[PDB]
Formats: structure tokens, C-alpha cells, sequence
């Protein structure tokens, strides 16, 4: 007994066929997207696109479906009671009233606005500027609910870019669709759009619903009744039965017509059940470029920089929080790249292993606070709890023996002291943090940081020992979509209790080090505050000089 | 005419010919010091130097003398001079003689040269200033309010605390600079700049009262009258003539003038031609020596010192120094540029420090968008804090390996801001900036930028050997006018100061962008070392 969870990223879609009872996958085939990010040129064309642009091509994503879920099938029956997806979070397109995107008709196929904007397309910054400052001036309620920052990929900047640069495109849309549930819809045949990106991408809120009438109007007077015509529909909880799956399509795919399909998924969002995580007090941490931290709790606490809150936005009976570290992979890429001498590199091939190894195991063998080194994580700016772009990176404790593998330690050492910045934020108003999960490569292939990071927080971290997290996360609510009646679940908490997974191992905090490290800790607040609340700015005029 | 320069450092001493017509360099030799540097065992024993200990061996001293002298005149002289590192001391007995060429001596490591480097003799050291806060002690402040552990007191007090045998065994202690050119004349005569500098001496007031050493020990009451005794005089006076045996053994003629021991960075002042004040000279490399002459006694915060006729005679000579300036760029390429920025320079066939100079060269004053305190060692003027660190702020995940480079450049260009400007607005004027060393030879886009940050015209040393012709200068004034010399340094320096043509003048925009970094440096410079936050020293203690 067994369901589908097609994991879509930003250069391929991938489809695991996931065993209901343990959570193992036996199969999963990735099929690559033939037009991959439109980010030079329309489809064959010499349309050249602007700056800060990212396009994709709506049928790559049919096109997963319906070349992988058959390869799948093929490495048993019709024991797949149901199929789930997870999506990069807004990746929105246009559609019409037959829920086609437009960029597929005659007319629009060469204007860009017709296209399917992936998450990445940052064009629409000036429109999210707008949006926020319109929300400051009149004060609502929604602001703090995103830590004051509506972003620049998320759904509301990203029409209103439409309607202003391509009005003819926006009239012509029936309807803009994250491509999570535009997804679903193509296997369902009707429209029943999550609660996961309405809430976290779309400004949705489930007591109050979106945003008033009078607040779009006050942004361009076309935008009133947007809501209620191109953002119409029923906002409905994760887990939920989107519809059967269409005859058509269930043909194309291997599988059987009708079964049970559930409502979108996000890539990050579907990582918490994944990892067994369906009950407030404990943090989930897609570990990788960056991180995104997400939190369940039972009351809406407007925490200080976070990312979003929103009902049913991440397990249904909870609210869900995010929240978001700028950098933390890239610094270390950085690092590599720009800042570690060939001595070392020398050492490493010297040696058979890749320079990140070398650095990992030198700086093993310094004990926490020996370095004298202490840095501020911000090399790419600051979205949570403090939500400043305009803040960069700090380096302390130079002497003339500081060594590659010292100020590597450091830079592991103040991404954990930005988690705890973190993770402080959520507890010290209520949404307790008891213990960390973290996913993705990151805790993968970087014990160290893990260490450091359980010693720093004084909170056993556990890592996921699925390979494919989003994927089984999607597998996950499909099989609650599916039903107790067919073989799944009635609820993500029993589906979690024998399919999520965890490796055995844990990284457990080691009092002598969490003792050090509360030290530098507090010495890390300090220079946050005094860099980023406001005491000195010269992060910012370094800037504007720049 | 032609006199010798004898320019001794931590590991050779270098002869050179001048003339003293124009101050050519015409020849000169280097011997390296025997024994090199004495810090790990003494020489060739199992005697292990543990702690911050550095020696050296007084022979290697005379070694020179009877090396580079005969042989830079194979490859007449009026008269010689000799210009030494900063206090390197010795004990000696009644002859003169180094109690560590007394066989039953030699095994104690308190009867060799204490070197410059020679840091064992910090706690003496805080004492000295402990004691001296405590009392009130006038000459505290003179001294930037920190007397150091490389200077003559505390390796004189670690001396009798230790090895308080070695302490009444010797007779006298004597600075090398002073002790080589005793062992040419037979006479003991000390110089005006190392006891000034080392050594609390002052002319108008003298060494500190036989209370304040009891003070210290009961034992050292009377250290100046004893084991320190001596008229001090000032420098380019007349030391005494070579003695016979000595001459000849060197190839020169007997009786010519041997004048008073020089110190390296100081007799570079009146080789560049300064001999009035207004103009600071800057020796540049490792580190800098930061050397300005007035005429009222000013207190100037964090300066090393300031004695009259500690540099050029009937002046008030002061120092002032930046830690690490040369050792920061050295740390840099060895453990922070990356092996791309590596790879380039070779592919090029060029240095790395070149390339780095060349990348950084084309950027603009801000455009970095970095900034950096200059504390890797710590910093010695203007806060005289050993106890501070580097910094490094404005990281992106586009900084490059030529824009960190360019914002270490500029940190010691702010680091030297501070101190010309304690100086300044503070009596001590500086309208004008001279530079030694081997940076302003190796490194042109270092000399703009502190062109650029300190808004002042800067010429460069235009002899190869700055400290030997200052010492050579010195030989000529100690032999007069009447055999071919100098009256003073002041005539001397008249012909034989060299300064290049070229010089580095300030770019106007620079200067302003460079005002606007400064006052952000000069922020965080309050911020890590005033009080407000004293994060570096709590770091330092978890390490
Ligand atoms: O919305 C998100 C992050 O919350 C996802 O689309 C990520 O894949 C973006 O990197």
C-alpha cells in the first residue's frame, strides 16, 4: 500500500512512490524541466527578458507527471491509494476560465507576463515596496503577521507587476494560480486552492480572510474585488481531498482513475511532517543556501522578524510559523571561493579530500571559544528578527596566527548564533522551542554544524533520514486525503507516527560546550543589537558608499 | 670626504660608504650574526629559553666591525657611526666586558644580550607602571602612560629578580649601541636616545628619584647612580677615536671619529633630510615608527616618547608607533587570500602581493564597502593596548580576496591618521609626511591612500639604506668641519639628506570619501578600545 509524492523544484520534478506503513520509497524517477528557468529568452524566441527575471514553462510541470509517475509505476498496482505534490512557493501563473495558462493561447504565448513566474523572478520589487508601505501607512493588521515585509516573490507584488507592466494580460487572466494547486487542478480537473501558499504567499488569514476590499483599492482602484475575482476561492486546510483523479490523466500516469489527490503542497512547509513533527514545541530547519525555520504552536503570537503565521499553513489544528536565515550555505560557499589560502587547498588534495572536509575536521579539533574569533552571520543581509537587507557581514578576533580553519569555526558558529536569535524570538513569547529537527544536505554532510548548533541552543537537534523529505511529506497528505476507508490515514499525526523519519543518531548538547558558547552568545546579541537596532549604522553608509 | 655607517639589525649589521658630499651609498657588506637569534636553547646546551625569551651574542656585533668595515673598502673615512635596534642590553663587568663571555656566567641566559624582542619581562614591567600610576610619577605620561617590557628597567628588574647574582656581578648594563662603540674607542659614553627612550631618562629632569626604583625593590635604590650610572649626551657628539688595535683590524686609520650610538628607526629622521619640525617621518615596514620633532613638551596620548635631543639636537623628539602594518598584509597572503587569487599571480608570472596591489589599485576610496581596525597585534599608539584585536566589517557574498586587501591598506592608513592627529591639534604640528622602509618602495597604492587619509603631501626616502646614512650623517657631525664633517646635523642633512623627486600628493575627492571611512573607523576605534564594549578582551580569555 503505497502514495505518490511528487516533489517539484526549480530545475526538475520528481515523483517517489512511498511505501504507507514505514515511509521508505522504493521508487522515485526525476524528470528534468525541457525549458528549465526562463531567465535569458522566451521559449525560442529573441524576446530578451529584464533584469531580476525567472520564467517557467507550465507543461514541463504535466510533463513530470506524466513521465515519472510511469517510470515509477514500472520499478506495484493498484495499491496506490492516493498522490500528493509539494512546490517551490509562489510560482504563480495566469489562467483562463478553462484554467489553461495563457501563456499557452495564440495572443499572449510571446508577452513574458503571460508566463508562469517562479518564486526566484525578483522583477516585482518596487511593487512590493509599494504594498508595504501602503500596509505601514494605514496600518493593517496583516503587516505583522509578515514581520513587516511583504516579499517581492510572493503573489500580491507579483500581479500587481502584471497589471501595471501588461494590463492586457491581467484583464485576459480569469484567475492567477500558485502553481502548486494549478497542479492538482491539471490531475483533478477543478480548482480547490491550499491553504499553505494562500496563507504564507498570499497575505490569507483564516479568521480574517485576505486583506479589505478598500486596502487593494488604496494600491490601484482596478485592484478592488480582486479577492473576490482573480484571487477567488475557498481556502481549504492541508491534507484535504482536492478531487479524483481525472480517467485522462490517471491513463497517462499508471494510475487507477479516482484516487484520492491532495490539495498542493509547499517544498519547505511539507518538510515538517516528513520529519515526524505534528505537535507544537519543536523547530524544523530545512538546513541548506539558507534556512527556513517553521514552528507549530496553538496561539498567534506576533513574533519579532518572523517569516509568516498562518492556520492550518503548516498541520491542520495549528498555527504555523516561519521564519527565515539570509545565509548560512552560502557563507561557507563564499568562504571556499573567495577566502581560504591554497595552503590549505594543497593540504586537502595533499590528502585525497575535498577542501570543506579538510576545514570541517581542522576546525573539529578547536575547542569552542579557542579560535577568539566571533562573527555576525550577516553576509547576505538579515530577514529574521531583525528584516534588514542592508546589513553585511562582521569578522572579530583577528591576530596574526588567525588560521583558515579558526575563522571557518566562527563562521559555523555565528549562522548557530543567528539560529538561536531565532529561536529565542519564537520562545520568549510562547511558542516554545523544545527541541530541533533539521532536513536537507546541510546536516547531511556537516556534522560540525550540527554539534555546534545543539550546543549552542542547549537542544538535542535530530536529523531526517528520508532522502527525499518534500516528496515524502506530499506522500504523507496524500495518503490523509486518501482516508481510513481506503487504507491511509484520517489524520497527518497518525500518518506521522509510522511514516515519518528520523536518523536514530542525534546530536546531543554537551554542557561544557553549551557553557562556552552561552558566553559568545551573549557577546553576539550585543553586537547584533548595536549593528542593527539602530546605535551605529554604519553597516548601511558602508553601503551607500559602495 | 667619506665616513661609515654601521646599520645593525635583528640578524645582521650592514656596512656602508657614503659621501659626504651628497650621501651616495658607494659600498657596503652585510655579515650575518653568527648566532642569529638566542630563543629557543642557548648557544649549543640544553638550556631552554622557555617563555618569551630572545638573547643575542655580543660578538657577533664586533664580528661585523671586523668584516663588512674591511671589506666594503676593498670593494680617506673621516669617521664612523654605528645606528642599533631599539634596547638590546647587556651586563658588563669593570672591563666592559659581557659577563656572558665569563665562563662562569655564560649557562645563566641573565649575563647575554637581552634583545628588543625579548618579552620575559612583561610582569616587571607592569609593575613599573602599577608603582608609577600609584605614585603620580611625572614621567608616566611622557611615555603614552605604559612603560614597556622591551625597555631597560624591566629587563634590568627581571635581571635582579631572577638571577639577582648576575645583578651583583654586573657592573654595569649597557645598551649595544652603546657598548660597540665602546669596544672601537675604549670610552663608555651613552647615548641621549636610547636612555630617553628606554630607560626613563630626561634631560631637564633627569632618570626618576632613587625613591621611586626603591619603590620598586629596596635592592635598586640607587640604580642610576650604579648599575645605570653615566653622563648622557647627545646624539652626533663625539664619542671618542677609534682605538689602534681596532683600526687596524678594520682597515681604516686610528684616532677618526667615532660617534655616539644611533638607534635604527630615529637616525632615519635626519637621513630623509627633517630636521625642523612640522614634518612627520615615518619608518615603513613590519610595523611603522611614527618620529615627530617640537619645541615645547607636549603630552600627547599614547605616544612611546618624547626626549629632548632624542633625535635631532635642540629639539623634543617623539615616537609614536602602529603595532602591525607590514604583518597584516603578511598575515593576509599567507592565510587569508584564496588559491584562485594564487593561481592568477602565477599564470602571470608575478608576485601575489603584486597582483593584490594591481586588483585593489583599480578600485575607488568606499567602493569596497569595507572597513577594518588595524589591531591584529593589538594596537601600541594613541590607546597603548596590547589587549585588542583585528577586525573586519562589511562582508558580502561578493567581497573579493583585492577588496579585503584594499580595506587592510586603508586601516593602517587610519591607524596612522590617529596618530598624526593626536600629535596635531595638540601642539605638535604636522603639515608635512616623510616615509622609510621597504613599503613605500614595494607598495605605491599604500602611499596614496595614506596621502588621501591624511591630506598631506607625503616624500619618500631616496637612499637605499635610510638608518646607515642617519648613523653616517651622525659620523660627520662628531668629526667637524675642520677635516672635512659638519658642524651639525643640520648643515650634514643640508646635502646629504636624500628624498625622492616624486612624491605622492593627495587627491582631492579621495580625501573626501576617505573623511567620511575615517569618522566610521574612528566610531568602532571608541566603540572596541574606550570603554563601551571590551568584547575583544573577554574573547581573549575564552581562548
Ligand atoms: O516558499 C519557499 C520558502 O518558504 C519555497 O518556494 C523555497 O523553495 C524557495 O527557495
Amino acid at each position: 500500500k503505497y502514495t505518490i509524492g511528487v516533489d517539484y523544484g526549480t530545475e526538475s520534478g520528481r515523483a517517489v512512490l512511498i511505501d504507507l506503513s514505514n515511509g521508505q520509497e522504493l521508487a522515485d524517477h526525476v524528470t528534468p524541466y525541457r525549458h528549465g528557468v526562463i531567465d535569458q529568452y522566451l521559449p525560442n524566441t529573441n524576446i530578451k527578458l529584464g533584469h531580476e527575471w525567472a520564467l517557467q514553462h507550465p507543461l514541463d510541470y504535466v510533463e513530470v507527471l506524466t513521465t515519472s509517475v510511469p517510470a515509477v509505476m514500472k520499478e506495484d498496482a493498484d495499491d496506490v491509494i492516493g498522490i500528493g505534490v509539494d512546490f517551490t512557493a509562489c510560482t504563480m501563473l495566469p489562467v483562463d476560465e478553462e484554467g489553461q495558462p495563457l501563456c499557452l493561447l495564440a495572443q499572449y504565448k510571446d508577452n513574458p507576463h503571460s508566463w508562469v513566474k517562479l518564486w526566484k523572478h525578483h522583477a516585482a520589487q518596487d511593487k512590493a515596496n509599494a504594498i508595504n508601505e501602503m500596509a505601514e501607512k494605514r496600518g493593517e493588521a496583516f503587516l505583522p503577521r509578515y514581520g513587516g515585509k511583504i516579499s517581492s516573490e510572493w503573489m500580491i507584488a507579483k500581479v500587481w507587476q502584471i497589471l501595471d507592466e501588461a494590463e492586457d494580460v491581467y484583464n485576459r487572466t480569469d484567475q492567477f494560480l500558485e502553481a502548486t494547486d494549478w497542479i492538482v487542478s491539471q490531475m483533478t480537473g477543478k480548482i480547490v486552492k491550499n491553504s499553505c501558499t494562500a496563507g504564507y504567499k498570499a497575505i490569507w488569514h483564516k479568521r480574517e480572510g485576505y486583506p479589505s476590499n478598500e486596502f487593494f483599492k488604496a494600491l490601484d482602484p482596478r485592484l478592488e474585488h480582486l479577492t473576490t475575482t482573480k484571487l477567488r476561492g475557498d481556502i481549504v486546510p492541508l491534507g484535504e481531498r482536492a478531487g479524483g483523479l481525472l480517467p485522462e490523466m490517471a491513463e497517462k500516469m499508471g494510475l487507477n482513475p479516482g484516487i484520492a489527490v491532495a490539495v498542493g503542497n509547499v517544498d519547505a512547509h511539507a518538510a515538517v511532517p516528513a520529519v515526524g513533527v505534528t505537535t507544537p514545541g519543536k523547530l524544523v530547519m530545512a538546513m541548506g543556501t539558507s534556512i527556513c525555520h517553521m514552528l507549530l504552536g496553538e496561539k498567534e503570537q506576533e513574533v519579532e522578524g518572523m517569516c509568516g503565521v498562518v492556520e492550518d499553513g503548516i498541520i491542520p489544528g495549528y498555527l504555523g510559523y516561519e521564519a527565515g536565515q539570509s545565509a548560512v550555505g552560502d557563507i561557507f560557499a563564499w568562504f571556499v571561493k573567495h577566502g581560504v589560502s591554497a595552503a590549505t587547498f594543497d593540504e586537502a588534495q595533499e590528502k585525497g579530500v575535498n577542501v570543506h572536509a579538510l576545514l570541517e575536521e581542522k576546525a573539529s579539533q578547536l575547542r569552542p571559544g579557542e579560535s577568539g574569533l566571533l562573527a555576525l552571520d550577516w553576509w547576505n543581509g538579515n530577514r529574521s528578527i531583525l528584516v534588514d537587507t542592508e546589513l553585511s557581514g562582521m569578522l572579530l578576533g583577528y591576530t596574526l596566527q588567525t588560521k583558515p580553519e579558526e575563522i571557518y569555526r566562527a563562521l559555523l558558529e555565528a549562522t548557530a548564533f543567528g539560529t538561536r536569535a531565532i529561536v529565542d524570538a519564537f520562545h520568549g513569547r510562547g511558542v516554545e522551542v523544545h527541541e530541533l529537527y533539521a532536513c536537507g544536505g546541510l546536516p547531511q554532510k556537516n556534522h560540525l554544524l550540527m554539534q555546534i548548533f545543539a550546543d549552542v541552543t542547549n537542544r538535542e537537534i535530530k536529523v531526517a533520514a528520508s532522502k527525499q523529505t518534500p516528496a515524502l511529506g506530499a506522500a504523507m497528505f496524500a495518503s490523509v486525503a486518501a482516508g481510513s476507508e481506503v487504507g491511509g490515514y484520517d489524520s497527518i499525526e497518525e500518518a506521522a507516527k509510522k511514516m515519518g523519519r528520523v536518523k536514530d543518531e542525534t546530536f546531543k548538547p554537551i554542557p561544557e560546550h553549551v557553557a562556552i558558547y552561552e558566553k559568545l552568545y551573549q557577546e553576539y546579541v550585543t553586537l547584533h543589537d548595536y549593528f542593527g537596532r539602530g546605535a551605529n549604522d554604519v553597516m548601511k553608509r558602508l553601503k551607500a558608499l559602495k
